[PDB]
């Protein structure tokens, strides 16, 4: 922190200043008597309206909705074997990082919780320059060539006449697209599983997406994948579950990593590589190229080469978040790029559109971008130059200032360099490689390998999705297209949008399978910033009790205890009203809480006699407990709130459902259970 | 549309071209050879990625998210005794207009039915220039000088670390702010109550806000409020309700308004002024320079000037809505200013912002913000600069053009002026007028005149977002200032969130009322939009069968029925996994239909043997039914489809529940009785 | 077509100091006066295998082929004769970019062409300070536009298709992909190939800087080499 620390204005008491230091007033404009005009010589009320009038900046044209963490990474080897990255040179090497995490649809304000692909960047402050990683937390992408970027962007954005609908792909243009260029199925089949829909950025994995060059002092090549494995592990939502997130608390994933980090529950990713040679680009039966594959780790394991981990909160968000400006050529030596059409583009794109969000081409002065390493080049001027270069001749090559800046390459001056053997050949051309065309052998891969569950949250999604679409022309040339990945997948989503069954193709249906790529079917590695949301009563203080009780219980784990209850009394931690159950990865019913849990209490008239509350709509509590069921949370209940199990008709003989005496060890063993399970599967209907 | 239409293109049946009009293909990058590295001669891939990299504009930095719509303006009548405004200067004159419709603190992604005020912008494309009513749909706004406009906007938008919360006062920094600065009580009542949460943008009315001078030929003048009064009526959601619709569809209101007027159910508004003299500027008790003031209608009737409908959806919604440029200083020949501090400001703001937006000078220049009147001056050059000069001498006074452009002023060439006997006198000085000291009478007023339903709204709205205020100071001096208003409203605010029950101060107590102040409380003027949902199912064909006969008796008021089924046969609207009883503004379940109903279907355990189905989450049917109930629906049954009625315990007895022996006029009467009516407020709660 | 003239370095810096419009207002008078001024475009036509057959590099920019080698097979004329009616608006505003190129013309590898390409497009978006420069009026071309570009700052069109993106059915399957064979497409000369490691060197062919500085020197006549002296 010492580095950003220079420009943080502290103004904890202090007299307010222009920004040209003139101390000054701020809260009635200069008039012309006591109610007279205001005048124009009033700079104080022009400066400060200015400002105020040129605050925004252009959203991301991508990726606008997201949020960043400061961090730092430790290198778990001396790598340079593999590679000459300087911050992969020892054993223990620590080198700063930030990190930004988005949709990639929505606007700025849009849901967090929208479904989409989630984007993953993360800067290392190396050494010996910037080196950005600017992934997603899916790793193939739609499309195979960065020249579609906009086609795939404008199908999948609102419509152009009227703005609808925002953050979202249940519109005709995106199916349109989709089943136009069958490429996205692998991607669209990824988004559709629970990678659309993350409980939060911890619970996530990120992926470079394209195979990447290493490269060593020597010239000595591998090619790469490169992987963060998460350490909390992965876990999403169902769909329903997203959407009335959305509505209750837009914020709500980047409220969980900005609490989390405040309280010392510090996210961790493994950095990995899939390291393979030169020689494999097409021997796998896909093309490494092709950023719509996967190279499954059955065929090359993931070498971790060191650990992120994210802990400190920015302390001004549009100043270090909002401006981060990442880009793919942040490249470092010993890092090459490959021929992958959709990485090539990239590199042009993340360089020019820093001149739309900045205004000009000084967007590496801005702190946030700023390397922790010298800069010394014949760069000048342009607006909002912040250096003042000492030397007046900027030119190579020079007599005038002895020779310097002197050229760094890949034998002097540790000079970025492109792997030496790498070659070109052939005729110039505009065409798509035949070695790309398989577009649908690797979605059935993906398909293949997902628990029972997880392909109906597929069907689901996608049923839910073209019931949307009005053009029967795009549901029929989807469905035609889904049914080349698996007639099962397309004769299930068909039959909800009014598309007669398609006859199976069997070109590209295959029974292979990888292990673990769903987002669901294994247990959470950490309990970490898990939420048990214990609904008690006012009028029985021994059920609010119980949450300092069960918050011992939970401390060890990182899980807290919210105690909800109609009012603020003492030790309430937030109100029913203002209370949901997508807050909370539990929800357990305390013990004397269970008359607010009356099956009669979403309809019963409101007559003064009534006794109903104007605490809460009419039916919050059990509203709250239902919906944690039907959405497969756990759920519990102590003592005799075990008859709001009863009035809700939830039996706790149903898994992820307990029942306790009291708030002791006991219980909180069961509840750790559940929240490690994290959704219970059972509650969903699977197509027969 | 003639004149936007010169700028249409049409590309139905064309070659693709670049910029400059050379035919191009655009979908695959040159490379060296087929599996090459992109060219940098590619100037195809480069110009198609240069215009996406900076197709984003910044977003207005308040009232981002919004929609707009085109329409006309037709004067009643020959308004020249009461001001020389040209576009109101003969009975049938009619003028094109613009008019956008927004929220306040949101992103230009944020939920439409977010919580907020509400902007209501309306331009009119005069003969004698663009004229601008920049106004809202609350007629009084939080401050009383323009100065104070970035600290109101700071507290209320998100945190300055974490950018939390979107598009929401319910956070410490905005209820700091209005604590601690108490003008701001009479906008926050409006706006917490249904005013802050609208079903539609044709269910409000429109606000100028401030005092404006209308000024004759010969430089006589009235003070004026401006009001635009909706001939649809006033309807609005309780809180839970507009929470849900931001989950499930957060374009809900701007859909609305395009399928409103693609349906043509032109929405109307009548143009009013309240007609007052100079000398009532301190006659009221209170003063008209301030905003925070409404003039009570029982003291200043409202007299009607014409009326605007809007009529034609833009052809793109970034060409015409992002970028249309409102300004309170496009003001015309015969209106002028009043010394009402915050509007004063307001003229300096809205002229500098549009440089930030459109990154140059000429932002009047872009089709949507083009006069229809002639321009000629002597402003030259600027960045884009779209028209080319013919006069070289651009400077007055000229004999080189001969002393063209020419001065146009109150006697010659119908020049604007400022209203003749207005002047000033006194010191120049910072000050806070005495005259604007009583922030707490006009709120109560405004509480004393809802029905008890809409001030319970108001206390929940308050309970709801001060539980959420982590401050024991902030809710403190929240209350204290509430008892101001009522000691009623404070007391029951207090007790939801931990604060002690404060003594009366009765200092701005009284019993006075405006009428229909409120958005509850009369009955719809026109249906025109609304929705039925009829809940059926596909086994049951004769079901389905009753949306076109219910449809048919409905038809003649501007109703829809939306047919929603497990799946989409003949018939089917919408899917049960697709839809939600926000949608709808009834909820009527077909008959044959409550097979899907059962009051077990929430927790079910959906096992291969027991039907639960896979087209829908489990008890979907019945929740949007139960929700429709407790927000206040219009809700009814088919013949046996009163058996859902049952399962729900809800009872046909209940007010705006209805039951129908068939889907014939009578039961269509009920329906239409039920929409008028549109809310039934026996469902909640209310204080004792 | 009116000849080459030029000063004396003397007779050009006290013309600099009297009139500093003195080009600018020549032409300006020239058209005013009805005397258009006139040039040939003219093409010195050579193949493929042309290259390196001279003894210097064709992709070499500080190479001349002299017209004893090639002749200049003449095109067509160009006459000067409108002045600008608003300076700013038309001269000022003009932006030229190499990579405004039309079906029948492609690149070379001259590694300065090369990269002028890159340069002339960004360049645009400092001057303008946004992205459709190519809508102001000097800028636009007298053809057809339509394609999937969309939105920027200072967005003079209004594009009636919502959208905006290939492949579509929602749009019929237009705007159409124009290439060698339909459409009148631009299309890259097809038998260009590449060969070779990547790398960053200064070609080998390139190294001769000083033998066509001496034949410009050898062909002057002995006042103009004392000029240069
Ligand atoms: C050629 C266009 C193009 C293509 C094909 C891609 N992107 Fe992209 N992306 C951009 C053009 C772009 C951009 C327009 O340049 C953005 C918007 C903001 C920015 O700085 O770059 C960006 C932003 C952006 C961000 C947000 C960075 C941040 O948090 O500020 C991420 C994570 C990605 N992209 C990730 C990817 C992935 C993993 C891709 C495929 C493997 C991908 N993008 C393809
Ligand atoms: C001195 C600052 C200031 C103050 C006190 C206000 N405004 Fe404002 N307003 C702006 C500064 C501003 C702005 C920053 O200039 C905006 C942002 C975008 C724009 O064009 O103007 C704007 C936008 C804006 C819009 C959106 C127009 C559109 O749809 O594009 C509306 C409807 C209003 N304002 C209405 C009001 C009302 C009725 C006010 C009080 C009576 C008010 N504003 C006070
Ligand atoms: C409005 O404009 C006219 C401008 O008329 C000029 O006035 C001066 C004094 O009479 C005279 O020298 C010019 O020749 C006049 N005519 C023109 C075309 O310039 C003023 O005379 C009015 O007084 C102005 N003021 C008002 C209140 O309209
Ligand atoms: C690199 O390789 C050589 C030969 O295998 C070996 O001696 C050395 O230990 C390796 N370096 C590192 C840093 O592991
Ligand atoms: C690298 O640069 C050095 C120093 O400028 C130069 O002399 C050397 O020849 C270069 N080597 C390569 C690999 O180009
Ligand atoms: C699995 O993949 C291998 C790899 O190509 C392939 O040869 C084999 O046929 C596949 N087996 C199945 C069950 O699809
Ligand atoms: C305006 O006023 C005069 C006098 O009252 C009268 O002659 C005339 O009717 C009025 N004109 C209009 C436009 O109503
Ligand atoms: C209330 O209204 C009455 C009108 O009868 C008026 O005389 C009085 O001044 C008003 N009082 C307040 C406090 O607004
Ligand atoms: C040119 O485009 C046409 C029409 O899209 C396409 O069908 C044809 O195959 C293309 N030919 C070449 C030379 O690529
Ligand atoms: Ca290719
Ligand atoms: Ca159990
Ligand atoms: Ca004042
Ligand atoms: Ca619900
Ligand atoms: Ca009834
Ligand atoms: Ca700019
Ligand atoms: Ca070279
Ligand atoms: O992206
Ligand atoms: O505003």
């Amino acid at each position: 922190q010492q580095f950003l620390s220079q420009f943080y204005l502290n103004d904890q008491d202090v007299y307010l200043t222009s920004n040209v230091g003139g101390p000054i007033q701020d809260e009635n404009s200069l008039s012309a008597g006591q109610r007279g005009a205001t005048l124009l010589q009033d700079f104080i009320f022009r400066e400060k309206i200015q400002r105020f009038d040129h605050e925004r900046v252009p959203e991301r044209a991508v990726h606008a909705r997201g949020t960043g963490a400061h961090g730092t990474f430790t290198s778990y080897g001396d790598w340079s074997n593999l590679t000459a990255a300087s911050f992969l040179s020892a054993e223990g090497k620590e080198t700063p990082m930030f990190t930004r995490f988005s949709t990639v649809a929505g606007s700025r304000g849009s849901a967090d919780t929208a479904r989409d692909v989630h984007g993953f960047a993360t800067r290392f402050y190396t050494d010996e320059g910037n080196f950005d990683i600017v992934g997603n937390n899916i790793p193939v992408f739609f499309i195979q060539d960065a020249i579609l970027f906009p086609d795939l962007i404008h199908a999948v954005k609102p419509r152009g006449d009227n703005q609808i609908p925002q953050a979202a792909t249940a519109h005709d243009s995106a199916w349109d697209f989709f089943s136009q260029q069958p490429s996205v199925l692998h991607t669209l089949l990824w988004a559709m599983a629970g990678h659309g829909i993350p409980r939060s950025f911890r619970h996530v994995n990120g992926f470079g997406v394209h195979t990447f060059r290493l490269v060593t002092d020597d010239g000595k090549t591998k090619l790469v994948k490169f992987h963060w494995k998460g350490l909390q592990g992965k876990a999403s939502f169902v769909w329903e579950e997203a959407q009335q997130t959305a509505g209750k608390n837009a914020d709500f994933m980047r409220q969980d990593l900005f609490q989390s980090i405040q309280a010392g529950r510090f996210p961790e990713w493994e950095l990995g590589v899939q390291i393979m040679q030169e020689q494999d680009q097409l021997k796998f039966g896909f093309d490494l190229l092709d950023p719509t594959k996967i190279v499954p780790e059955e065929l090359v394991p993931v070498t971790i080469l060191g650990k992120m981990q994210l802990n400190r909160n920015p302390m001004n968000y549009f100043a270090e978040t909002e401006q981060v400006m990442f880009q793919p050529g942040h490249i470092v030596r010993g890092v090459d790029f490959t021929e992958d059409p959709l990485l090539q583009g990239r590199l042009f794109s993340y360089l020019d559109t820093q001149l739309n969000r900045h205004g000009g081409p000084n967007f590496e002065q801005l702190p946030i971008n700023r390397p922790r390493a010298p800069i010394h080049n014949n760069n000048r001027d342009g607006a909002g130059q912040m250096f003042i270069p000492l030397d007046p001749n900027a030119y190579s090559p020079n007599t005038e200032n002895k020779g310097s800046p002197k050229q760094a390459n890949e034998t002097v001056g540790k000079g970025f360099f492109t792997a030496p053997e790498r070659t070109a050949s052939g005729k110039l051309q505009r065409t798509l490689s035949t070695t790309f065309e398989n577009n649908w052998s690797q979605p059935r891969l993906f398909w293949n390998s997902l628990v029972n569950a997880q392909k109906e949250f597929i069907v689901d999604a996608m049923r839910f999705e073209t019931s949307n679409v009005s053009s029967s022309v795009v549901r029929d040339d989807v469905i035609i297209q889904l049914n080349r990945i698996s007639d099962n997948l397309a004769t299930r989503v068909a039959s909800a949008i009014g598309v007669e069954a398609p006859k199976p193709n069997s070109s590209f249906y295959h029974d292979n399978t990888t292990a673990h790529i769903g987002a669901f079917g294994e247990k959470l590695a950490k309990l970490d910033g898990l939420k048990v949301g214990l609904l008690a009563s006012v009028n029985k203080p021994a059920s609010i009790a119980q949450g300092a009780k069960l918050q011992v219980a939970l401390s060890s784990v990182g899980v807290d205890v919210v105690v909800v209850a109609e009012r603020m009394a003492n030790n309430v931690d937030e109100t029913y009203s203002a209370s949901d159950a997508v807050q909370f990865d539990a929800v357990v019913v305390a013990d004397g809480a269970e008359g607010l849990f009356g099956a009669d209490s979403f309809t019963v008239e409101p007559s003064a006699g009534s006794g109903a509350s104007t605490l809460y709509p009419a039916g919050r509590p059990l509203n709250i407990l239902l919906d944690a069921f039907r959405f497969g949370k756990t759920v519990g209940a102590l003592g005799s709130g075990s008859d709001a199990l009863e009035s809700g008709q939830i039996s706790s003989e149903r898994q992820g459902v307990y029942t306790g005496k009291n708030a002791g060890d006991a219980f909180a063993k069961d509840i750790k259970s559940g929240l490690s399970t994290f959704k219970f599967l059972d509650r969903f209907a699977v197509d027969e």
